[PDB]
């Protein structure tokens, strides 16, 4: 289920993050525009660049944590607090995330392993409320 | 649903306020210490005692509210904060919480109606994790 979930992708938090945030970006174009650095590259040209295997797991890290620190799929709202404050999002609507979500799910689908991809898709969508709740547009 | 069983209880508030507070009050014969003046009182005497309606009536006019107010059957912090500062459940622990949803999902299991009975165990459970995070012992 969801908390096994969390652990494998723990296990190997590099590979899962670094394969979901490429179907993000390649299922979305657009949002690749947010990562100057990622524009004009393939997926195994991003993966020689050291920023963006750093970036991946920091990013993949927290979204472990607001989903360990959930209850029944709904973050808590410090967490999306966390989220809407950071520097780096302050550009963001919850349409990004609500995609990423899309592509997260998709990918687990897709993939060998036994993801509970309902409870992710549940998840990404109480986030999307959460993050309008703590102030993100 | 969980949303409609919140409609099919505030349709008839009173009734079935009173029906699963004596459920909950003969299921755990214990808890009735908390109440004083329903020691000693049979079902009828106490649907005929003025306190007891109005009180009750109050206690699901706010579950209500907190039910309705939750997401994917998480109420919110803020109700949860409200529920463990108010002077009257100043001597409570989140046990006597636990009790109250066992009995009300009884109960709903026992009825002739089509209430979404895993929801309202969840919503329990979920409280229960609120009313902690809030500062209950
Ligand atoms: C639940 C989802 C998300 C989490 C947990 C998260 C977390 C993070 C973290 C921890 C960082 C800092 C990484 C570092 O300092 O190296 C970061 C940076 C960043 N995030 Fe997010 N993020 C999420 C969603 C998004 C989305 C949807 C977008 C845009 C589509 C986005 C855009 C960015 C950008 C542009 C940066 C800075 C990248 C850079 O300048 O190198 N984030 N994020
Ligand atoms: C989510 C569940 C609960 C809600 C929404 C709730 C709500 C309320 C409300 C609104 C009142 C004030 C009513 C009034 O002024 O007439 C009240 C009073 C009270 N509550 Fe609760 N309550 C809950 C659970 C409990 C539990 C589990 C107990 C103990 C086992 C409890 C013990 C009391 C007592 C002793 C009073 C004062 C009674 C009186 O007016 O004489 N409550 N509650
Ligand atoms: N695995
Ligand atoms: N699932
Ligand atoms: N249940």
């Amino acid at each position: 289920g969801f908390k096994q979930d969390i652990a494998t992708i723990r296990g190997d938090l590099r590979t899962y993050a670094q394969d979901i945030f490429l179907a993000f970006l390649n299922k979305y174009p657009d949002e690749r525009r947010y990562f100057k650095n990622y524009v004009g590259k393939s997926d195994q040209e991003l993966k020689s660049m050291a920023k963006f295997g750093d970036h991946t797991e920091k990013v993949f890290n927290l979204m472990m944590e607001v989903a360990d620190r959930a209850t029944d799929c709904v973050p808590l709202a410090s967490d999306a607090n966390t989220l809407v404050q950071m520097k780096q999002h302050s550009s963001l609507t919850t349409g990004n995330f609500e995609k990423l979500f899309v592509a997260l799910v998709e990918y687990m689908r897709a993939s060998g392993q036994s993801f509970d991809s309902q409870s992710w898709d549940r998840f990404g969508k109480n986030l999307v409320s959460a993050l309008s709740s703590a102030g993100m547009k």
